[PDB]
This record gives structure tokens, C-alpha cells and sequence, in this order.
């Protein structure tokens, strides 16, 4: 599986079933229809104590891992019951800055989306935490092409590190807390992994307000490779699913 012509994300139910399931992944937010609902509580995001390890490049997209033995980085309220550990956080985007996202909101698609990672820490681990229902939470925030992100470029100086698939380099002490925009108003609804094997564990947070990046920003992003090193160069861009069917499923809104 990939993003490419022959084994893209119209491919993947051949391998993963699950791809044409009842609670997929990412899905168009129609603000009109999402319901306002008044018992949700806010989001609590406390990443004082994050401990970042490393940055690697799987060969769809990067990804910066973090120390999840110990509650160090979490998030709780809103509709999650428990806590959840930050495990890691990537981005999905696209070749040009009109697409990108995987969430979409009216049908409007934004440059990039960041997911942050988190697991119930009822479950023990990652690993059991994918097989419930209520198993992990990704938070997802909109990038937009505008003013440049000061806490994003970090991320963005190590890129040339992990150019190729396999790569990884040590990122310690980096603060999660640099990538959130201001407000903390979201939907929510039960959904999937965003890439196989797809499985339906997910209560997907999607922020409201968009943080900006410059266009060099996300430029610096588009010179990845999905191909390891030594191999013909294939462009780490588009590497976004399309929305899916809500199918029944109801998106709640907390404004
Ligand atoms: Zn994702």
C-alpha cells in the first residue's frame, strides 16, 4: 500500500477490508449539520512534560515519536473518559497548496493536517489500545499557507536528515505545545486510523482553527521521498486518503 496509482487508498480494501467499514476515516464536517453539543467539555491539553526521542521517515509520511512509558504528554476532557498518552504526531499534504488534508470541512481542503497521536492508557500499550473502540484519540489541526509557524520550524531543519524511507534522526526536546493553535473549540466523532490497517479505534478531535506555515515551510515538506535511499525518486506529496462515508455516524461540534 501507498498513495500511488496502482496502490493507492482505492486499492487498499484488497488487502484491508475493514477500508469499506461502517466508521472510516478522515470524512467531510458539514458545519451545518453537525450538532452543538452542550455537554462536552473542554479539552485538556497538558504537554509541559513531553518528551520528544526521534523523527523517522516510514516511507509514507515522518513521524516524531515520543516517551509514552510515564504520562508526560496528555489530553482528557472534551468526549474521552480517561487518559490518553501522546505517542507520536505526522502530517499528510499534498503536491500543491489547494489540497493536503484529509478532513475537510464544507468540502474546503486545507495544505497539510497535523495528527497527534494518543492512546488510552486503560489499555496498558499501543498495541491493545488499536483492538477497542474507544482506543486511541488523534487530535487533528488544519495547516494554512500563510505567516510562518516559529515552533514548526524545528521540524522542518531536520527534514534534510531523513530525506529518504528508513531514515530516522534523535529529536529531543522538542514542545508539542508550539504546533496548537489559540482556540481549542473541535468536533468529534468516531472514526478509523487515517492508513492501514484502518482499524476503527478512533474518537478523532478535529480543531476548528487552522495554524498558519509559510509557503517555504511546507515547501521543505514536499522534498521528502517515499523511496528509500538509492532508489528511483518518487516525491513524498499526496500522501491523503479521501473522505468517506459518514454512514449514520454523527458529528458533534462543542461551539
Ligand atoms: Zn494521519
Amino acid at each position: 500500500w501507498g498513495y500511488g496509482k496502482h496502490n493507492g487508498p482505492e486499492h487498499w480494501h484488497k488487502d484491508f477490508p475493514i477500508a469499506k467499514g461502517e466508521r472510516q476515516s478522515p470524512v467531510d464536517i458539514d458545519t451545518h449539520t453537525a450538532k452543538y453539543d452542550p455537554s462536552l467539555k473542554p479539552l485538556s491539553v497538558s504537554y509541559d512534560q513531553a518528551t520528544s526521542l526521534r523523527i523517522l521517515n516510514n516511507g509514507h509520511a515522518f513521524n516524531v515519536e515520543f516517551d509514552d512509558s510515564q504520562d508526560k504528554a496528555v489530553l482528557k476532557g472534551g468526549p474521552l473518559d480517561g487518559t490518553y498518552r501522546l505517542i507520536q504526531f505526522h502530517f499528510h499534504w499534498g503536491s500543491l497548496d489547494g489540497q493536503g488534508s484529509e478532513h475537510t470541512v464544507d468540502k474546503k481542503k486545507y495544505a497539510a493536517e497535523l495528527h497527534l497521536v494518543h492512546w488510552n492508557t486503560k489499555y496498558g500499550d499501543f498495541g491493545k489500545a488499536v483492538q477497542q473502540p474507544d482506543g486511541l484519540a488523534v487530535l487533528g489541526i488544519f495547516l494554512k499557507v500563510g505567516s510562518a509557524k516559529p515552533g514548526l520550524q524545528k521540524v522542518v531543519d531536520v527534514l534534510d536528515s531523513i530525506k529518504t524511507k528508513g531514515k530516522s534522526a534523535d529529536f529531543t526536546n522538542f514542545d508539542p505545545r508550539g504546533l496548537l493553535p489559540e482556540s481549542l473549540d473541535y468536533w468529534t466523532y468516531p472514526g478509523s486510523l487515517c492508513t492501514p490497517p484502518l482499524l476503527e479505534c478512533v474518537t478523532w478531535i478535529v480543531l476548528k482553527e487552522p495554524i498558519s506555515v509559510s509557503s517555504e515551510q511546507v515547501l521543505k515538506f514536499r522534498k521528502l521521498n517515499f523511496n528509500g535511499e538509492g532508489e528511483p525518486e518518487e516525491l513524498m506529496v499526496d500522501n491523503w486518503r479521501p473522505a468517506q462515508p459518514l454512514k449514520n455516524r454523527q458529528i458533534k461540534a462543542s461551539f
